[PDB]
C-alpha cells in the first residue's frame, strides 16, 4: 500500500511487525528463532548433502559464542570472516552476533592488498577464515598488530602467530560451557551488526556498517507462499550484504535453505533437481544462463517456483525468455544497495510490472530528484533515487567524508537512475557513474545492454564507453556469442542500428569475448573492461 505524500515523497506504508525490533539484539533474536524451530532443517550442504537441524545450529552457535568470550571477544569487538558459503560461515557469523561482536566478512576472491585493505577498514580481532583463504588472511594479519587471533574453519598455516583450529576449539573436552547462551543487549540505534565491503570505482571497497537496527527492521518487513515451508537455494555469496542478510532472514523464517559455496552451472541445476528447491536467489548473470546455456534443458527443474534476482539490471526480456523456456510461476525482481541493508524495493502479486523492481518495502521513503539540482521529481520523470528509513545504512566506517557525500538529511543517494509510474512502482535505469558521455548524452550502457541480450545469437553483453577525441567517449560492445552460431561486428553494429537510438550507435565497435567479467555480486567488473581495451 505505497502512498504518494505531498512533496513528491513515495512511502512504502508503515511498519505493522515489531518482532524482531522488539528483541534485545539481533543476537537474542536468531538463537531464540533457532531454538524455536526445534529439530527441522534449516541447512542443507548441496555438495555433500549434510542436513542440518536447527537444534545443531542453535547448540553450535552457543558453544562457538563461549568460545568467542574466552578469546577475549566482547561486545561490539570486530571479528572477520572468510570463507565460501558453508555451515562453518554461518556457524561463525551467527556466534559473532550472538556474543554482539560486529561481522564483517571478506570477499573470498580478494588479494593481498584488498583483503589487507578490507581488515583494515573494521580492524578484526579475530579472523575467521576456510583453507581457501587462511594463508592470504594469515599472511596479511601478520602486517597487522590489531589481528590478535585467527580461527581456521578448515586447513592451516604458519604464517601467523595466534592461529586456532576450530574443530579442537569446539571438541575441547577441557573448555565446558552450558546447554544455553544468551545475547547481551545492544544499543540498536548504534552498534553495528554488519559491515559489509561495497565495491566501488576506487578499486578498494569502502565499509558500510549496518546496525541492528538496520536487521531487526529489514527482519520484520514477494509471494503469497509462507517462506517458512519452502526449499531455498541460495548462490549469491554470503560475505555480499545480499547473500549475508538473505542468509539472516531465511534462518529466522525456518525456511530449509540450501546452498553450494559459490556458483557452479552443473552443480546450481543438479541442486535444484536432487533437493526440489522452490525458491532461488538470483543475479542477471545467472538469469542470463538460465535463459541462454543449453545445458540448463539436461535438468529437471519443475520444483523451482520463484526466482528472486536482485543486484544488477534485469530486463524483462530476460525474464520473459526464462519464463517461457522453464515455466517458473514467480520471477520477482527487486532493488537495493550494501548501503540500504538489503532492498528497498522489491516486486510482488500486485506490482510485478515485466522489468520492474516493485514498490517500496514498508518504513521505507523514495524520492527521484534531478541532478545538477535538488529538485524533486514526479511520476515517470528520471532522475536520481535517494531512499529514508530504517534500512539506511549508519555510514562508511573510517570515512566520514564518503558517508557525507552519500547520505544528506537522512536521504541515500543511490547514485542511480530510475523513476516511478503512476502506481509508484519503480523502475532503474543505470548507474550515473556508468552513462556513456558521449556528445553530451548520457546513453546508458543498461539499455543497449538488455538490446543486444534479446538478439538470440548473444550469450553475453557488457556495453562502455571508448574514449575519443572529439565526442569523449564512444559506445562500446563487449559481446559473449552463444556456442552454434555465427556472429559479426557488422551484424551487431547492425542490430542496435535497428532497433535503438542514434546515441546508442556501437560507433566503438564490438570486442567479441568468451566470457565477461563480473564480481561475485553479479556486477559487471567495468575497471576490467576498460583496461582490456587493446
Ligand atoms: C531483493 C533485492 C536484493 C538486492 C540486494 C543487492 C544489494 C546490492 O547490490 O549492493 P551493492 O552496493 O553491491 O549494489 C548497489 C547498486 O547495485 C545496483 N543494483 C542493485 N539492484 C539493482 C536492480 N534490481 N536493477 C538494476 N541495478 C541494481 C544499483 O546501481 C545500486 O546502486
Amino acid at each position: 500500500t505505497s502512498k504518494l505524500l505531498p512533496g513528491n515523497i513515495v512511502y512504502g506504508g508503515p511498519v505493522t511487525e515489531r518482532q524482531a525490533q522488539d528483541s534485545r539484539s539481533l543476537g537474542q533474536y536468531i538463537l531464540d528463532k533457532y531454538k524455536s524451530f526445534g529439530d527441522r532443517t534449516v541447512l542443507v550442504d548441496a555438495v555433500n548433502g549434510v542436513e542440518y537441524s536447527a537444534s545443531f545450529m542453535h547448540k553450535s552457535i552457543v558453544r562457538l559464542a563461549y568460545i568467542l568470550q574466552k578469546l577475549g571477544v566482547k561486545q561490539n569487538d570486530v571479528v572477520g570472516l572468510s570463507s565460501e558459503n558453508s555451515v562453518n560461515f554461518a556457524l561463525a557469523m551467527f556466534a559473532g552476533l550472538a556474543v554482539g561482536a560486529t561481522v564483517a566478512p571478506l570477499n573470498v576472491t580478494y588479494s593481498d592488498r584488498e583483503v589487507d585493505h578490507a581488515i583494515n577498514l573494521s580492524k578484526p580481532k579475530i579472523i575467521f577464515a576456510s583453507k581457501i583463504t587462511i594463508d592470504r588472511v594469515a599472511k596479511v594479519a601478520s602486517k597487522n598488530k590489531f589481528v590478535k587471533g585467527i580461527i581456521a574453519l578448515s586447513g592451516t598455516s604458519k604464517k601467523f602467530k595466534n592461529i586456532y583450529d576450530l574443530k579442537e576449539l569446539m571438541e575441547d573436552e577441557k573448555f565446558k560451557t552450558q546447554p544455553d547462551f544468551t545475547s547481551p543487549a545492544a544499543n540498536k540505534d548504534e552498534d553495528v551488526s554488519l559491515i559489509v565491503c561495497s565495491s566501488g570505482t576506487t578499486g578498494l571497497p569502502k565499509g558500510v556498517q549496518l546496525t541492528q537496527m538496520n536487521l531487526l527492521a529489514t527482519l520484520d518487513s514477494p509471494t503469497v507462499i509462507p517462506m517458512e515451508e519452502v526449499t531455498l537455494l541460495t548462490v549469491i555469496p554470503w560475505f555480499h550484504a545480499f547473500g549475508c542478510l538473505t542468509l539472516i532472514t531465511t534462518a529466522c523464517v525456518g525456511a530449509r535453505l540450501v546452498y553450494l559455496p559459490k556458483f557452479e552451472e552443473k552443480l546450481f541445476l543438479s541442486a535444484i533437481e536432487k533437493y526440489r528447491v522452490m525458491m532461488a536467489f538470483m543475479v542477471p548473470p545467472l538469469m542470463v544462463f538460465l535463459a541462454k546455456h543449453p545445458i540448463v534443458d539436461k535438468y529437471d527443474l519443475s520444483s523451482l517456483m520463484v526466482l528472486l534476482c536482485g543486484a544488477a539490471p534485469l530486463s524483462r526480456e530476460t525474464e520473459d525468455q526464462i519464463k517461457e523456456r522453464i515455466g517458473v510461476p514467480f520471477i520477482r525482481q527487486g532493488y537495493g544497495l550494501s548501503e540500504s541493508t538489503l532492498s528497498v524495493l522489491v516486486q510482488n502479486d500486485e506490482f510485478c510490472k515485466p522489468g520492474s523492481v516493485g514498490v517500496l518495502k514498508v518504513g521505507i521513503y523514495a524520492k527521484v530528484i534531478d541532478p545538477d539540482t535538488g529538485k524533486l521529481l514526479g511520476a515517470n520523470e528520471r532522475g536520481e533515487l535517494c531512499f529514508k528509513g530504517d534500512g539506511i545504512m549508519k555510514g562508511y566506517i573510517g570515512d566520514t567524508k564518503s558517508t557525507q557525500t552519500a547520505i544528506k538529511d537522512g536521504w541515500l543517494h543511490t547514485g542511480d537512475i530510475g523513476y516511478y509510474d503512476d502506481d509508484f512502482e519503480f523502475f532503474i535505469v543505470d548507474r550515473i557513474k556508468e552513462l556513456i558521455k558521449y556528445k553530451g548524452y548520457q546513453v546508458p550502457p543498461a539499455e543497449i545492454e538488455a538490446l543486444l541480450l534479446t538478439n538470440d545469437k548473444i550469450k553475453d553483453a557488457a556495453v562502455i564507453g571508448k574514449p575519443d577525441e572529439e565526442a569523449g567517449e564512444l559506445p562500446l560492445a563487449f559481446v559473449v556469442k552463444q556456442a552454434n552460431v555465427q556472429l559479426t561486428e557488422n551484424e551487431v553494429i547492425q542490430f542496435v542500428n535497428d532497433n535503438a537510438s542514434p546515441a546508442k550507435r556501437l560507433r566503438g565497435g564490438v570486442i567479441f569475448v568468451d566470457e565477461i567479467p563480473k564480481n561475485p555480486s553479479g556486477k559487471i567488473l567495468r575497471r576490467i573492461l576498460r583496461e582490456m581495451l587493446k
